RNA sequence: CCGCCGCGUGGGACCGCGCAGCGGGCGCGGCGCGCCGCGGCAGCCCCGAGGAGAGCGGGCGGGGGCACCGGUACCGGCCG
């Protein structure tokens, strides 16, 4: 239902030499560079994550202009219990908002596993969350911190920032 | 304005309880009761308390019970 979709489909047809992707989302960044999010339906996320880094690098090299990220699409419900008038209906915890945001944060940087989280409450400024990444990766991912913050802000209004420890 | 543990509206932070799929067609204005696809759902488990309980390994101890057993010494008897 757009133009980037045909290009990504062409790439996907080149890469092999049985998957399917729900949609595509493009996020702007402060610099001229932009970010693209590919929505993989939940059951196929683990299927896509076997060779995520290779897929991302091939997609970036074949078409430039913005970076590519893969995230699953999860729904959110807004009632712990739903009163049908007779019985009771309970919302599973996986559909909560807090769990979904954490899963998104984990998926954004899937290859690297988060070593910690901290949310600061400055005297006047809006509270912001800072995560902690392994010292080994460092510059291997130092060029994607701004885009990561931008996307995390876009999908979830919680602003963030990154450090290494 | 002032003798209310009752009555209605609103908020719902704190306070404590909610085991028994959903959605659509049959199907009638609506709800039941059943019958039909899974063909529409991401179907259906926070976490694992410097709380507790269970488990494996290691040594630790005048901790408990039963049987068994040595040593002088007090006392009594006897030979010289």
């Amino acid at each position: 239902l757009s133009e980037l979709e045909k290009q990504v489909a062409g790439t996907l047809l080149k890469l092999e030499d049985t998957l399917y992707i729900s949609s595509v989302k493009e996020i702007a960044v402060d610099g001229d560079k932009k970010a693209a999010v590919v929505y993989v339906p939940y059951p196929m996320l683990q299927s896509f994550q076997k060779n995520s880094e290779a897929l991302i690098l091939k997609l970036e090299k074949n078409h430039s202009g913005h970076r590519f990220i893969i995230v699953a699409n999860r729904t959110i419900m807004k009632n712990a219990y739903v009163f049908t008038g007779k019985k009771s209906i309970r919302r599973p915890r996986s559909r909560t908002m807090t769990s979904v945001y954490n899963c998104i944060l984990d998926d954004i940087c899937y290859p690297i596993h988060v070593i910690g989280k901290r949310t600061l409450y400055p005297a006047g400024s809006n509270p912001r969350l800072q995560v902690v990444l392994p010292k080994a990766v460092y510059n291997e991912v130092s060029e994607r911190t701004k885009t990561y913050s931008a996307v995390y802000k876009a999908l979830t209004e919680r602003d963030t920032e990154f450090i290494f420890m």
